[PDB]
């Protein structure tokens, strides 16, 4: 193999998983006309409705929980209402009925911890809870979407460590795109798309970030956010509950290392959105889904410092995604960072 | 016809132009844990490289221009380099060579004006310049993308009134999606997609914002940003240079009214990204493009006030777009706003 060189002022790269192209402008500079107060988080606040013992907006009191805690969102985007007909059927005005369940999942009872500061056993409890909620809601819904939205820069105003889980009657757009691409690849090549992608990136080396006995982390060839990563198991695994105890402990360990590297990059608590994608569940869960491979995406906004971010606007809203930093530059910088968390 | 009622806690709506679905959660509330210095802009600053008479980063001096001014971006995402082979051809590592031209276009020589504060003749000069650059760059490139990125909230640090123009050797992803959908609709129905959409929204009324002799503005059925609009001509028109003098004056007038309504909504200078989509140009410009209809999109982030915005993150990055405010609520509020600009 040969490295992918930065020998042009612009080229385009393909995302085969979601079927889109990215414009890459290597070595492009910036000369902005003008440039672009963190109060300490108490360990317990009785007025924070994610804390043990606190009152929520529906009037219920949280228990004195030990590790994770799951509850129904009091302001939910989806609710388990009775089936009903589709409210509109004209070619240009198409609408369908929908239903679902939205949960909040606290990671830990203390508000002043984040995942990279938690111990490996504390993170294993999070992994076990992710598997449990996927089993439970997947019995009734074809798509269960676990996601974490971390930091004020992502619009998250409550600093307590947590994620959300939205299960839906419909397969969302991105899940449909990943179903189509993975199915077509397996029919043509006889192997799952992301198993072959893992094999090739291990041989090419230059986009790897971390490797462990059971997992790897890399910056995808087609990444759109500056320090975006992809996390996936080395074994062929369709859904999160299939992970063995050893695979779950190793996932907790490699997540701790990745998220500590992310905090060390600009010596700040690193914001992002992330989530998990696995084979659809629901009434067709027993069908053939061998084309699927479980994986997680991380989409972080920071670009050059704790204050200098990427804005996905303008040409990226009217035409297609664009980046300056190459994926090979990003991965090189991430590999070099220590796994010991910085201290002020 | 009958209004589209807000009678459920959730449903999904289809975008037939870009082929995607949106989750709509009518009447959903928010209870955030915590909540979410504008210096005066001088009319002329010799150190602002968009002003008449100022020195730019390449050392050249801007002329004393009268209305619009066009120049090559000194930090360009695309450059007109010599054709070259594609740097990679494996199924999972696909890349193609690319080339193009990036311009900056100042709207006016004074830095302390924005479009809604400009006169109708001043805005007509902008329309004429948009037509001219589309003709000129479309002779060599199949896609010319005009876009305006307005406001610090969109990452624009230079407050001088301006847009950008990026012409590319490739057809970008969104243009390919709109080519596919418009072509399929015309083959099946015998009329252009957006001409039929205009006809139906004029009959249904409830998503209209402004109507004039030659144009209309509406909130699309499938809109994703809170006060998103679509602007298009009433006549079937494939590309911007085809607009007649009367159509160009009327475009200047209706843009002034829309952007003044937008500023009046939260009594602030309203941020957004916008741009124009028309039939592809370049070497195939003479082929049959009757399925196309010229149009512009506006994508603004503000939701409830000058400080409270929508974040397209989390579930929207991992699954699909989601909104609380309905398109019918948004359009109703926009219709009621005065066309006289507010004053502090
Ligand atoms: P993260 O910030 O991603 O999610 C926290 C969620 O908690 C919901 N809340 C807040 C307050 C309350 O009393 N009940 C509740 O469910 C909030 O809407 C966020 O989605
Ligand atoms: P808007 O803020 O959308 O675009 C302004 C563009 O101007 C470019 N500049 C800035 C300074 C300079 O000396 N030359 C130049 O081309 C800047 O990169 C923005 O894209
Ligand atoms: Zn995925
Ligand atoms: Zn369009």
């Amino acid at each position: 193999y040969t490295p992918f060189l930065a020998n042009d002022h612009q080229h385009i790269r393909y995302n085969p998983l979601q079927d889109e192209w990215v414009l890459v402008s290597a070595h492009r500079m910036k000369r902005p006309w003008q440039g672009q107060l963190l109060k300490t988080v108490p360990r317990h606040d009785p007025l924070n409705p994610l804390c043990p013992g606190a009152i929520r907006a529906n009037g219920e009191v949280n228990p004195q929980y030990d590790s994770t805690f799951l509850f129904d969102n009091d302001f939910p985007a989806l609710q388990p209402d009775a089936p009903s007909p589709g409210p509109s059927d004209h070619p240009l005005f198409q609408a369908k009925s929908a239903r679902g369940v939205c949960k909040v999942m606290c990671f830990h009872p203390w508000s002043d911890v984040t995942l990279p500061l938690m111990s490996v056993p504390e993170i294993r409890a999070v992994v076990d809870a992710w598997a449990s909620v996927t089993e439970e809601l997947g019995a009734q819904y074809p798509w269960v979407q676990i996601f974490e939205n971390k930091g004020a820069m992502m619009g998250c105003s409550n600093p307590h460590p947590h994620c959300q889980v939205w299960a839906s009657s419909f397969l969302p757009d991105i899940a449909q795109r990943e179903e189509r691409s993975q199915q077509a690849y397996k029919s043509q090549h006889g192997e799952p798309l992301l198993m072959e992608y893992s094999r090739q990136e291990l041989l090419r080396k230059e986009r790897l970030v971390l490797t462990s006995e059971h997992w790897l982390v890399l910056v995808p060839f087609w990444a759109t956010w500056p320090y975006q990563t992809l996390l996936l198991p080395r074994r062929h695994v369709r859904r999160l509950p299939e992970l063995t105890p050893a695979e779950r402990d190793d996932l907790a360990s490699i997540m701790k290392k990745l998220l500590t590297k992310y905090d060390n990059l600009f010596e700040t608590s690193f914001p992002y959105s992330m989530g998990w994608h696995g084979a659809p569940t629901g009434s067709e869960a027993g069908a053939n889904w061998d084309h699927w491979q479980l994986h997680a995406h991380y989409y972080p906004p920071l670009l050059r410092s704790a204050t200098v971010r990427k804005f996905m606007v303008g040409y990226e809203m009217l035409a297609q995604a664009q980046r300056d930093l190459t994926p090979e530059q990003a991965a090189e910088r991430l590999r070099a960072l220590p796994e010991v968390h910085y201290h002020l």
